[PDB]
């Protein structure tokens, strides 16, 4: 009866409340993510506990195992019920798990440290002083790996044999390497994510240019599911009464440093 | 082995070629819906023919007979297999027809006459000598119905009562109800269509304001049909191979006027 939310720590999605250590249970987080699970769980009438995926990871397929980790893969060996996280809506992962409407929109952007003279992707393409990075086993690593487009070609190629290595682990290390390499490191990673951090102490960074695609997180569930319609519609719901646009401003705008 | 696509004449998602009367079929017509159903047909492999919905509407269910009417009435009733027109997504429709993953995103704007003296819909709410309302039979309108946020309640109450009527048969007939009013009519219609008119001779009107909610455009078919998971990963597709992109550029900027 109660069903497994799979999820990430990720900012502002999902952290850790401050008395974190002293919790127990789904009491120990709190984000723009954990509130979303509640009022789907509400609308849905379910229990669920959440859970922070174990290697700290979206989601790939590996080419040669063939095996899918992180968030995608809890729920395709049928680990987790759902994953409530910002997990984004992409051709592979529809394959192989279903995903609801998208609840938010967001596309890959550029951060710099302020400063850094970069107006574009194809500012960056075009030299080698600064170099640039994205998170490892995520969907924006695939858009560059999978572009047939020019621009995006040429970063790819740059990237895939940079060294020492342009790929983080998590979202934070790539942040962290961006503010400590005074203007010699920029990092690819969803306007959402850049959007939060922009506006959060020391004020540092900024996103520069336009998103380079256009597209959405959903709620995802394993393929067939009977959870699928019914978080569908909550999502829908959600976003027709404008609580989804409350938890935006409450997580992004709401508490704003910058 | 012929499949109806079902659509609508919404500058410039389909529009006629200037040269449709001596055209026959598909031939007849142009725009963003008619290159998106071909790159959908062309994917799924399928046969097709469009077809300009009847009734010229997008599709709202009668309170009283509870018929549908307009493309969403095209796929309920089973006149159409597949409706591929600038059909927002939205819960009441999810619960009689399918729609894939957005292939747009967009948000209720306002559209105003150049200078007139409105920023934003709070400025539309507290007067009343510039008049304003809002496409009929479409997710604008029931936007405005079911908010239950208090400005958004205020304008629903004005536009339901206002006289002469404020709801228009036809976008481009809310639009020249602007361009005509001397500035004392405002229109509230999709931002991407809002867009589209800005870019276009006379280049009298202008969007003020942010959108008032954020939500996307889907390829729907009826409720079940097979069409519907190709048709999914179709436009995901699209989506990642920057097609969509190529196609908004193509039909609302590369041509811009203003
Ligand atoms: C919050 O509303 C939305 C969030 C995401 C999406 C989306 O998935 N897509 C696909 C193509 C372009 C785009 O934005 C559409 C609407
Ligand atoms: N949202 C991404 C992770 C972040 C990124 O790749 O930039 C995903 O679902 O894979
Ligand atoms: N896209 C809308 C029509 C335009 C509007 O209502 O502003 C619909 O699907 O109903
Ligand atoms: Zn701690
Ligand atoms: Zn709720
Ligand atoms: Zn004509
Ligand atoms: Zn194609």
């Amino acid at each position: 009866r109660t069903i497994v939310v799979t999820t990430i720590l990720e900012s502002p999605y999902v952290m850790y409340k401050k008395n974190h250590e002293q919790l127990e249970g789904n009491e120990r987080y709190e984000g723009y993510c954990v509130d979303l699970a509640y009022e789907i769980a509400k609308h849905v009438r379910i229990k669920y506990k959440l859970s922070i995926v174990g290697d700290g990871k979206y989601g790939a397929r590996d080419p040669e195992t063939k095996i899918w980790n992180g968030m995608v893969g809890e729920l395709v060996y049928g680990r987790a019920d759902i994953a409530v996280a910002p997990l984004t809506i992409t051709l592979v992962r529809e394959e192989v798990i279903d995903f609801s409407k998208p609840f938010m929109s967001l596309g890959i952007s550029i951060m710099i440290k302020k400063g850094t003279p970069i107006e574009s992707a194809e500012d960056l393409a075009k030299q080698t002083e600064i170099a640039y990075g994205t998170l490892d086993s995520g969907s924006t690593k695939e858009f560059f790996r999978r572009s047939k487009i020019a621009v995006y070609e040429k970063m790819w190629s740059y990237m895939k044999s940079a060294e020492p290595s342009v790929f983080t682990k998590t979202t934070a290390d790539g942040v962290a390497r961006v503010r400590k390499s005074k203007g010699k490191f920029a990092f690819l990673l969803e306007s959402t994510m850049n959007e939060y951090i922009e506006q959060r102490k020391p004020c540092d960074t900024m996103k520069v240019g336009g998103n380079l695609d256009s597209k959405g997180y959903g709620v995802a569930t394993p393929k067939g599911s009977a959870l699928g319609t019914p978080v569908n519609l909550a999502v829908l719901k959600l976003s027709e009464q404008g609580i989804l646009d409350k938890l935006k401003n409450k997580w992004w705008y709401d508490k704003g440093e910058c």
